[PDB]
């Protein structure tokens, strides 16, 4: 996250780290036993990190799960980032508690103008790099469709939104990917993509999540 602010130790209790030997994705708990990330987040040997705060040292809240099962979502494409969402199942359920806790998913689509919350352990350098151990958050709105298509001329889809600030300076970068956005108490972003981090006129781009609930709800159903 690039002109964020630090969290608080487990002050966003749904945030998952994917580790495989190293932090490499967000994702986002969203019942006991399902995380749900970016598709482009896949691989083998994942082990989900939750309760985290500094990813580099235990601080006593942490529950490390293996993921029994990834799902991508049936009509990625790895060329354009449609359909940029995927499931993962872990071994066994989570202990959920105050700092260790479920995300809502939406029921409604947000609207351009609704503030969120951006969070994740990604780069926080424009231009040059730097990786916090901490948490990092950022409040941001979300961009109207507009704005984005003109921002990203013919390269944004209906399964996509824009969020930040056309005048750069803030923004999602390299290793938040995966990771959650999250309006009102729900889940309505993740982390995708973007041309650089926290340049002007080119505002992160998330998966739009609302179009996905009963994919989502249908897959966690019979698996
Ligand atoms: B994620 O992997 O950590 C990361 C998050 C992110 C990256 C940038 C940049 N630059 C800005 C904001 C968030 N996501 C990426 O690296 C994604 C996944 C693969 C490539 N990518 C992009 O952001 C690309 N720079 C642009 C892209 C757009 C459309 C098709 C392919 C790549
Ligand atoms: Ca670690």
């Amino acid at each position: 996250i690039v002109g964020g602010y630090t969290c608080g130790a487990n002050t966003v209790p749904y945030q998952v780290s994917l580790n495989s030997g190293y932090h490499f994705c967000g994702g986002s708990l969203i019942n006991s036993q399902w995380v749900v990330s970016a598709a482009h987040c896949y691989k083998s040997g994942i082990q989900v990190r939750l309760g985290e705060d500094n990813i580099n040292v235990v601080e006593g809240n942490e529950q490390f799960i293996s993921a029994s099962k990834s799902i991508v979502h049936p009509s990625y494409n790895s060329n354009t980032l449609n359909n940029d969402i995927m499931l993962i199942k872990l071994k066994s359920a989570a202990s959920l508690n105050s700092r260790v806790a479920s995300i809502s998913l939406p029921t409604s689509c947000a609207s351009a103008g609704t503030q969120c919350l951006i969070s994740g352990w990604g780069n926080t350098k424009s231009s040059g790099t730097s990786y916090p151990d901490v948490l990092k958050c950022l409040k941001a709105p979300i961009l109207s469709d507009s704005s984005c298509k003109s921002a990203y001329p013919g390269q944004i889809t209906s399964n996509m939104f824009c969020a930040g600030y056309l005048e750069g300076g803030k923004d999602s970068c390299q290793g938040d990917s995966g990771g959650p956005v999250v309006c009102s108490g729900k889940l309505q972003g993740i982390v995708s993509w973007g041309s650089g981090c926290a340049q002007k006129n080119k505002p992160g781009v998330y998966t739009k999540v609302c179009n996905y609930v009963s994919w989502i709800k249908q897959t966690i159903a019979s698996n």
